[PDB]
């Protein structure tokens, strides 16, 4: 049943995991991680780890789990295991409030990508054509990068160490647009600080975006995955995930029972 675990997080992806005024790690991932460990009867310790290297540091045994807004993504499933999802959110585009990209008609509001029908492909092709000549920025090593490189290869993309640097460059006009989850973009654009930023386009799920946010765990740690899965099911069931989601995101992005 374990006694103590070390959970890695990035600390540059608000409101999932970031730093407070005193430099302490805070956010939905921290609050949920602490709640889950309390249910598992395990001592919880959060450590900071750069996004670039967070998966090989887990497999190298530098810590026991990852809670860092990490999507349960098929490429990642080849390397590590995941808990069942603790948050579910679609992906959408981001630009500035004065951008002509905002006027683009969205033919498909909710776009599931596990299977891409010709109709869905025509919508993706439309946005690809509109974005040719638009400078995109994404955080390196994300499903956002994977989507742009696989689904929109003709679009110029710049990759960044952190999403904070993406946002800085979008505000400065060094890039024209970005891509991230609604769970990241809604709290970002809700801030009065970011009235100059707007979400737009289809809300996409599945495909290379994966099956929701999960706890990253080594494949051989089957018992640790079982403990997390039981704790997450209980935290969803009693409304804890919904409560924390409302607190950090300003809305309910918690998953539903029976999957
Ligand atoms: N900088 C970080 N600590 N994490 C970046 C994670 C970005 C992305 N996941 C987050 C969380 C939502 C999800 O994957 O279902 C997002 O899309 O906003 C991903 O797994 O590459
Ligand atoms: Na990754
Ligand atoms: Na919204
Ligand atoms: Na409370
Ligand atoms: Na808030």
């Amino acid at each position: 049943d374990y006694k103590s675990i070390t959970i890695a997080t990035e600390g540059s992806y608000a409101p999932y995991n970031f730093k407070d005024a005193g430099g302490k790690l805070i956010g939905f991932d921290i609050d949920l991680g602490n709640d889950l460990c309390k249910r598992m009867n395990i001592e919880c310790k959060f450590v900071e780890q750069a996004w670039d290297g967070i998966i090989p540091s887990l497999t190298a045994g530098r810590y026991d789990a990852i809670m860092a807004a990490m999507g349960i993504q098929p490429a990642r499933e080849k390397v590590i295991a995941f808990s069942r999802p603790y948050l579910l959110t679609p992906m959408t585009f981001l630009t500035t409030a004065d951008s002509p990209l905002l006027k683009t008609q969205v033919a498909i509001e909710n776009l599931p990508l596990d299977n891409i029908t010709p109709e869905q492909k025509a919508e993706l092709d439309k946005f690809t054509k509109i974005f040719e000549g638009v400078k995109f920025g994404v955080q390196a090593g994300t499903s956002h990068e994977a989507f742009m490189k696989q689904m929109m290869p003709s679009v110029q993309i710049s990759t960044y160490d952190t999403i904070d640097n993406v946002v800085m460059d979008l505000k400065a006009g060094r890039i024209d647009a970005s891509l991230a989850s609604v769970s990241f973009l809604k709290p970002l654009t809700d801030k009065p600080d970011n009235k100059d930023l707007k979400m737009f386009g289809p809300r996409m799920t599945g495909g290379l975006f994966g099956k929701g946010v999960g706890v990253g765990i080594r494949k051989e740690d089957a018992d640790l995955k079982a403990l997390f899965d039981k704790a997450i099911d209980a935290a969803i069931a009693d409304g804890t995930v919904q409560k924390l989601s409302q607190q950090w995101f300003g809305y309910d992005a918690s998953p539903k029972q029976h999957h």
